């Protein structure tokens, strides 16, 4: 006869009802000593009442509608749950009982906890008696090779899940951690977030297991593990009451940092959303259900009343719990002087579920009434009749119901017995006018939408840690800058790192970078390594200060020689001096202007060309000079052995010797005007490799011994004064040549690009200008000074 | 339910064993009446647990002291491995009870998580021991819900941890995970991927199976194992809940992976055939421990359909056996040892003996009960129970306190969670060469008395992998990172599969798998390989370098011609017939030139504060004491202005002073540093000395010219006079050779590095050295070495 404390009415057919109207049993574990007797349920529960009453409601309405099952009552034998297994177990044993003078239950509407309904529909499905719950949620109760006989009105958990990790992903965090109860409710959902997050690239750090029968150490370590981590964000998948112990030890411990996103069991659930967990559980982002209208409602449970309620049992201990009677008290209390979560609600979620199961079973019921003898869904296209209407054939029309809602909505279960809805998303505030925690609704998660696309959440009204109306960061490692690369820390997920610097050379643009970058050759990492600028080149200018210098020298000496040069076109046929070869002077003149000329082949960018004919253009210029000052000696040869030519001869002879070794290159070996970075990394050098370096050895080997055997023989003659003494003007001058070529070999040896140019530049200039002043000077300066040369 | 075993007697027990694998799949669309669900597929093993469990009951109800006068009867019902026959079964056991709101005492047997709880759920109800033995999931465990379950075999969180042990064993970190999708996989996959996520080993895949689903929840299955690298495959499930995907993994022929079997289907003989076999080599499962019932076996070969009233099983049996009928018609003179079945073709008794262990315990239980005596009991005040109407609360609360010993000599102690501990062998699948079934030859153990990481044994050298070879085959994410790299970062795979970059010039790596670079320090260098830093090459003037060595001897060469010079002025030192001139000055500037000389070895070797910041002013004042000796011997114009020989001396014990002034102030100013220098070459490292004031040295310098040149001057204008060969042109072309000796000296020094600094101001001192001793002395010692005509 199953308990005594219960809700009864009779009529042609019974429908059964599993509520929690408690909240436990009280914890004495039965050391076996005597006979263990009968536990017993503690706390009270307002919510499961106005369940309750909501089931009874939706049963009188479908008695006084006239249309739907008319001539024929409906009854109903509804029982307790006290949220534990063994209540539910024994009331469904009185259930089944006339299976195999008492009524036989048609339909079960109930087992609102998903440990529960599975224990209570794997005893109901074996007679296939359809159960209908409304608020056991779990995915394995959607295995319909077990629970032949379960539909439910609430939707399945799969989507709250996605729904979870689509809302870390929306505020951008990858670093949470997870709690779940342990029991058929959490585990299954917390798994399949898991999955759906480690897709989403998002790191968890911890995972626990809770239940209201753990003890004290384990919630210890839970808070242990929670507080020894850097995770901002916990995901909760759980209930109320196996979540109370943790938010108690929470509060006592003082843990504030946190975020909370709360599953839709316990987001809305009176035993957690109190002030005094409020304050320290901060931020919570929850989901909840969609809400119903029961129109007319609210008038029936004003009218609860323990003598006025004969059928239903509960009201008496209702009664009691509401105003502590039986101290003794009168009956006649109102029940809207105290504020309880019976009528203390704005919008009914698992009500309407309640409501709309006992309608969804009266309709079925229809639907067997209004049969066609011809069209029945039974073998032979017969059908049933009811008034022997039995459980299989209930069932059989239920998984083949398809109804309107009075809300205007389409109402048919799936194939896997379960229906669909599109969830709220709330935000737990702190009323200003009552310091009660109020729910107010910020989102919304439409499911019908394709993947990317179902949740909208309005930000501005979300409050964030009760004052501040910033995201805040629940990142593992703080994301670092452009120039910077992630680095692994080893041991720890992969997204938690450190970031290291990028060496020079290689640079980075972007955040979140995997490696730096190396930049093509004329480019080079900047100074913080984001961008790569073009490599400096370098080497000799015409803007540049010192190019301007040997420019300056250059010109004026050009200029000096072409003064020589006019006055001499002024008064050249006047022998005075002149009764030399005024042609061997003119041709100095020409070679010395040839010298002064090739200066300018070593002040741009040396292309091949440049340089592939500043080595020739110095060389056969030198060595006309030289040349000509070596005959410009004394006839000794010309003694020993027409006109001037003979003369002529030797230089034309001489310098076509080095020419020979000039064309050489040209036919060997071309100075490459070419690049250079290995000696700087940095900056970019441009000179030109010497074709063939032994050979500028041979070069300057041949014109400086030239000008020593000059010096040779012409100091051998050093004490002649014919002409003024020319011949210490000679050594003077070679003399002047071989100090700049010493000056020059060495440090030119040891030089780097634009300074090779450079030195070898100077040494050819100032060798020039001091030949021609040495040579030059002390003639023209007796012309232009004392006009007397006869001797 | 119509067939069962049954027995009478005093006390009843209850048993539920899996006679069938698995009811007949047909989805009932209610268009009519549903019917009794029938079952299928028959098992042998099943069949043999039950005989061992109507063995072990029978043998007591045979023995004296075990219950004298009392008899055992029992009910022995079928589950067909579903829930519904299960339930209907324990409908049928609390009967007496249920009356309330042919009393059974305690029931053996779930052999599924699943049956077992929901078996549970509905026993624990009316205080009814439940003693499983084969039900291993976790969730049993929670003594809030089920408070009569008790286990005769260990638990499950054991073998995830031993699998995790086994994967790090053979050092593997890219595995993969199948699971039943009942109350068997789930907990044991979930506790599987926290032990291993906590050893750094990845998941790359996770699925579910069970026996009903369709082909395509399969084929997704399939496809999620093949386009994946993890060699290793975890799989926890039972025979039926994984012979479909075996079925599609030997049509779809992937034949690479290596597979971990759990408990349940590591010995199963659904999966343990020949034909599969082929595709799951290399299976390497695990076991319970073997038992001891002896006499067992030939209980066994006397199975017979007539002469079994008691047991109802016994004719499906033979049916099934000899595959007849009681299409042929059977007869009852066959010989059961002719087949071969699972039924007699064992050769350790592992669930069996869990059967005889659990009906051993009860039977244990109840003797406590029978022994009892008045005050020492275990209830209420001391008192005690009778055994004639015992209930079952009795016996369950004397199975909490149940401590005996096995017939094989081992303690029996439930925990105080209700489940004993053991051991695990770990088998690994063979193929036997005679007939060619698979054999499971033990090659491991797992002792979980063992403190954390010294549990685990196993014995490589009888692991085969894949039929031929014998090395542990490959199943990482990722090749190792071999010296001289790094890891570095894939943007999505998991932390276990990077790449290989490498370390860059100046940084090595000797470590295999480096999360980072090192930076070898200010002394050292990377190698080629960036292995390990060499040490880095300082570059310093040696006294062996081959330079050195020709500068040193140029040195001490010319000293030694200084040396001879005086030796020859030792000679001839008082006819003065040349050396009437000033005998002193010339000994002076003959030290002069001794000491400027010598200065050279100061710039040699490694630089210290005091070599350097002496082996300055020691050029400095010896060679202005050289140039001021010179400026002295010329003509005495000013002593003609303006006694004895000494006042010349005024002079230059004046000019030397003046400079030394200078020389002091550096001393004490900011004096040259002699310190090492790598920015400029990064590969070696020059030790130099930087002058802390560079006008000190200008000053130092320019004295040193200024009076050069000014005596360079005033000689100039007098270089035509004839007297004493001519001097005049002598001193003018020493200044000048001088002078072009600083002249080629000044770039130099300014476009050098640290080496050929030193080398330059070497050079440049002694080459200025050299010519001015011989312009000045060659030219007289000649006159008297060829002339020896000496007057005027
Ligand atoms: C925490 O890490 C995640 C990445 O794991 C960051 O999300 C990125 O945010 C930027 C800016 O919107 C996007 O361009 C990226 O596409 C995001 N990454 C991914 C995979 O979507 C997130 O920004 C980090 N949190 C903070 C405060 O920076
Ligand atoms: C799913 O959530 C969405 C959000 O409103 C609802 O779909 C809307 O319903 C109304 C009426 O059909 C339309 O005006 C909107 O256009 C719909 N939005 C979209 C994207 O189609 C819907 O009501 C929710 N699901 C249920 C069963 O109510
Ligand atoms: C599990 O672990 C080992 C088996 O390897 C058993 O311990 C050994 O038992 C024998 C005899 O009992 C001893 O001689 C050895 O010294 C033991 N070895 C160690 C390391 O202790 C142990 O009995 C097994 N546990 C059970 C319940 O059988
Ligand atoms: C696969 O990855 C694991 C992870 O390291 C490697 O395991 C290492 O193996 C060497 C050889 O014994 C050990 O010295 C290391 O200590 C192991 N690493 C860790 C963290 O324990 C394994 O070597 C890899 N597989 C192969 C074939 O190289
Ligand atoms: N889905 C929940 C049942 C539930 C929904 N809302 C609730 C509110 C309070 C308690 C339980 C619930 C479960 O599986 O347990
Ligand atoms: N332990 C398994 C059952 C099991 C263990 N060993 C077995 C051998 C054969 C069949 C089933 C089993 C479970 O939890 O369900
Ligand atoms: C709890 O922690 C917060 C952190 O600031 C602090 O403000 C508050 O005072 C603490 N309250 C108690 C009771 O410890
Ligand atoms: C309760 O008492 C009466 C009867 O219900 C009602 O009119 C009254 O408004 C209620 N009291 C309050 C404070 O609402
Ligand atoms: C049944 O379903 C269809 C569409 O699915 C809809 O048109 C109809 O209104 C539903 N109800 C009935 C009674 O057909
Ligand atoms: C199956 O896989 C194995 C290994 O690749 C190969 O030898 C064999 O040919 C394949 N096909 C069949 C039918 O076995
Ligand atoms: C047949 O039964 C008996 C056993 O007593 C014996 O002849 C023999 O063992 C059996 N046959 C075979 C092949 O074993
Ligand atoms: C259990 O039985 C053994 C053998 O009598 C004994 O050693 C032990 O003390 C007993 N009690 C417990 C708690 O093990
Ligand atoms: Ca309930
Ligand atoms: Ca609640
Ligand atoms: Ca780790
Ligand atoms: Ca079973
Ligand atoms: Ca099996
Ligand atoms: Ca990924
Ligand atoms: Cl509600
Ligand atoms: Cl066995």
């Amino acid at each position: 006869y199953g308990p005594n404390q219960r809700a009864q009415k009779k009529g042609d057919i019974i429908l059964g009802g599993l509520f929690p109207i408690h909240f436990g049993v009280a914890a004495k574990d039965q050391d076996l000593k005597s006979r263990p007797e009968s536990v017993e349920c503690i706390r009270y529960n307002f919510r499961g009442f106005r369940w309750l009453q909501a089931m009874i409601f939706a049963i009188e309405e479908i008695n006084n509608s006239p249309n739907l099952l008319p001539n024929m009552t409906l009854g109903y034998r509804i029982f307790d749950t006290c949220n534990t297994v063994s209540k539910a177990l024994e009331a469904t044993l009185s259930f089944v009982a006339q299976n195999k003078h008492i009524p036989s239950t048609i339909a079960v509407v109930g087992a609102t906890g998903s440990g529960v309904s599975t224990a209570v529909a794997n005893l109901l499905g074996l007679f296939y008696i359809p159960q209908v719950s409304y608020a056991s949620s779990s995915r394995l109760l959607s295995n319909k090779n077990q629970f032949k006989s379960f539909l439910r009105t609430i939707p399945n958990d799969e989507h709250q899940a996605t729904a979870m990790a689509d809302i870390i992903e929306y505020f951008r965090w990858n670093w949470v951690g997870t709690i779940a109860a342990d029991d058929d409710y959490g585990r299954p959902g917390i798994e399949k977030f898991r999955e759906e997050a480690e897709e989403r690239d998002i790191c968890i750090d911890f995972s626990e297991l809770i239940s209201q029968y753990s003890d004290e150490e384990e919630i210890q370590q839970v808070v242990e593990v929670i507080q020894n981590s850097t995770a901002r964000v916990i995901v909760v998948f759980s209930s109320g009451p196996d979540l109370e112990p943790l938010i108690k030890e929470i509060v006592r411990r003082n843990i504030t940092g946190k975020i909370w996103l709360a599953s839709e069991a316990w987001a809305s659930s009176s035993l957690i959303a109190m002030p005094e967990f409020f304050r320290v559980i901060g931020s919570t982002i929850g989901f909840a259900l969609k809400a119903g209208q029961i129109p007319g409602f609210r008038e029936f449970l004003q009218k609860v009343h323990p003598k006025k309620s004969a059928n239903n049992g509960f009201a008496k201990e209702f009664w009691e719990e509401t105003f502590n009677c039986y101290p003794p008290c009168t009956g006649d209390e109102n029940i809207t002087s105290v504020e309880t979560p019976y009528m203390d609600f704005t919008h009914l979620r698992i009500s309407y579920n309640v409501y709309l199961a006992v309608y969804s079973i009266a309709h079925a019921l229809q639907d067997i009434y209004t049969c066609t003898p011809g069209k029945g869904l039974f073998t032979n296209g017969s059908c049933a009749d009811i008034k022997k209407v039995e459980a299989w054939q209930v069932l059989k029309h239920l998984r083949h119901l398809n109804f309107t809602s009075n809300m205007g909505e389409q109402v048919d279960f799936d194939e896997f017995g379960d229906l669909v809805g599109n969830y709220s998303i709330i935000n737990w505030h702190l009323s200003p006018e009552d310091g009660s925690v109020v729910f107010e609704e910020v989102g919304h998660y439409n499911v019908y939408a394709k993947k990317g696309e179902r949740l909208f959440i309005n930000e501005n009204k979300i409050l964030w840690s009760g004052f501040s109306k910033e995201v805040p960061f629940s990142n593992c490692s703080r994301d670092c800058l452009p120039g910077t690369r992630k680095g692994i820390i080893e041991g720890e997920p992969t997204c938690c790192f450190e970031c290291v610097d990028c060496p020079d050379g290689e640079y980075s643009d972007e955040t979140d970078a995997s490696a730096c970058d190396k930049c093509p050759e004329d480019y080079w990492s900047n100074e913080n390594h984001t961008s790569c600028i073009p490599k400096q080149i370098e080497f000799l200018s015409w803007t540049e200060p010192f190019g301007i210098a040997l420019t300056l020298f250059a010109v004026l000496g050009i200029f000096l020689t072409s003064f020589v040069l006019g006055v001499f076109t002024k008064f050249r046929n006047t022998p005075i001096v002149k009764a030399t070869n005024r042609e061997l002077s003119y041709l100095l003149l020409f070679s010395l202007l040839c010298c002064f000329s090739s200066s300018l082949f070593f002040i741009g960018e040396p292309q091949n060309w440049t340089c592939r004919l500043r080595q020739p253009a110095f060389g056969i210029s030198f060595v006309l000079c030289i040349s000509c000052i070596l005959v410009k000696t004394n006839r000794v040869l010309l003694v020993f052995e027409w006109g001037l030519n003979l003369q002529f001869l030797l230089v034309f002879l001489c310098t076509f010797v080095q020419i020979v070794i000039c064309v050489i290159w040209l036919y060997t070996a071309p100075p490459s005007s070419y690049r250079n970075h290995e000696l700087e990394d940095e900056i970019i050098f441009i000179t030109c490799h010497e074709g063939s370096l032994m050979a500028l050895g041979f070069l300057i080997g041949y014109t400086c011994l030239l000008a020593a055997i000059c010096f040779f023989f012409a100091f051998k003659s050093r004490k002649l004064p014919e002409n003024f003494n020319e011949a210490k003007f000679i050594t003077f001058s070679m003399l002047i040549f071989f100090i700049v070529w010493i000056s020059f070999i060495p440090a030119y040896a040891s030089t780097y690009g634009k300074f090779v140019s450079a030195v070898e530049v100077i040494a050819i200039l100032a060798a020039s200008f001091g030949l021609l002043a040495c040579i030059f000077f002390n003639k023209v300066y007796i012309i232009l000074f004392k006009p007397s040369r006869n001797t």
